[PDB]
């Protein structure tokens, strides 16, 4: 299919050429959407810059600053952050057509959109632990992260270098009572931080780790792709769910090729190509592929065990000073 894009915006995103990216998704995930993008609009030249969380916000802030030229689309896992940017005068304020079905939960408003719902998962290394030892549960973690054989075997989140790691593991901290006891035996067994996925699944698939908790599933899935030893368990005692928020700049040089790439992901096509190709768990229901809601509902025994956080000015409360420190100094407790 094609996105319902305006042919006018279409026209004004020609004669623009280009459409620069700031970007937290891994480029591996990425690829194929940005292939079947340059398919459908073969006349715009993509820059994919591929970068951390808190770099995104903090370049986008600086350049935006300097009067500099800066990305046309902001595209990344931190919500709070990307929240922050969107209710800050940063977002290009553009009603997607592909948007009309979006609960008003996973948008704000007309300036920042939803565009995936991805799990925070279990990742081991089958070599290590069998599926049938890995529990799905946080009080089941803690209890297995007691055994000697787990020191040193521990992989998740440093939620202080990583603002996704934050935002996934102050979620988990505000709705799950049992995330304490977890973190707590994270410093039991002596957990190792990581401030990117790809670290902490490198040490999981050498052995270094057997475990690693919080990671995304997307990239899980496109690892186990190439990598048959990389085991993924669902929580079933409930499982969060970020929603990587996409907004165009205000002061993109290129604001019509953004649309045009903003409903590509939101669309249909996108979204299945998310689905079925990226590995990219999607935000629409009526998909088809391995990375899902469908799939991930079923994998944690049903939509009530997902806590999908929502692209909210309500969320910015995690980056209130009080709010960081509650639960800053509970982890650094924890996990030492």
């Amino acid at each position: 299919s094609r996105p319902a894009s305006d042919p006018q915006v279409v026209e004004a995103a020609r004669k623009e050429g280009r459409l620069i990216i700031y970007s937290s998704t891994a480029q591996s995930s990425a690829q194929a959407l940005l292939d079947d993008f340059r398919k459908l609009y073969p006349f715009i030249q993509i820059e994919y810059n591929d970068l951390g969380t808190q770099a995104i916000y903090d370049r986008f802030v600086s350049e935006t600053a300097a009067g500099a030229s800066s990305a046309d689309l902001l595209w990344s896992s931190a919500m709070e952050l990307q929240v922050k940017l969107a209710s800050e005068g940063y977002a290009l304020p553009y009603d997607s057509p592909e948007a009309k079905n979006w609960p008003a939960n996973a948008r704000l408003g007309n300036l920042a959109y939803s565009t995936t719902l991805e799990p925070a998962v279990v990742v081991y290394n089958k070599r290590f632990l069998k599926p049938e030892e890995v529990p799905t549960t946080r009080e089941g973690l803690a209890r297995l992260l007691q055994e000697p054989r787990m020191r040193g075997r521990v992989a998740t989140w440093d939620p202080e270098r990583s603002a996704v790691g934050f935002t996934i593991l102050k979620a988990d901290y505000d709705r799950f009572p049992a995330f304490q006891e977890l973190a707590r035996a994270f410093g039991k067994a002596q957990a190792a931080l990581y401030s990117s996925t790809g670290a902490a699944f490198e040490k999981v698939i050498s052995g270094e780790h057997y475990l690693a908790y919080g990671f995304f599933g997307s990239y899980a899935l496109l690892r186990q792709r190439t990598v048959k030893d990389l085991g993924i368990a669902y929580l079933t005692d409930g499982t969060v769910a970020i929603q990587r928020v996409a907004f165009i700049n205000k002061r993109a040089a290129h604001p019509n090729a953004a649309k045009l790439f903003l409903d590509y992901l939101l669309s249909l096509r996108g979204q299945n190509l998310m689905a079925y190709t990226a590995l990219i768990f999607a935000r629409r229901e009526t998909v088809v592929g391995e990375a899902t809601p469908q799939a991930l509902y079923k994998a944690v025994g049903g939509k009530d065990k997902v806590y999908a956080i929502p692209v909210s000015t309500e969320i910015l409360k995690n980056l209130d000073p009080a709010e960081r420190m509650r639960f800053l100094t509970f982890w650094r407790q924890a996990v030492r």
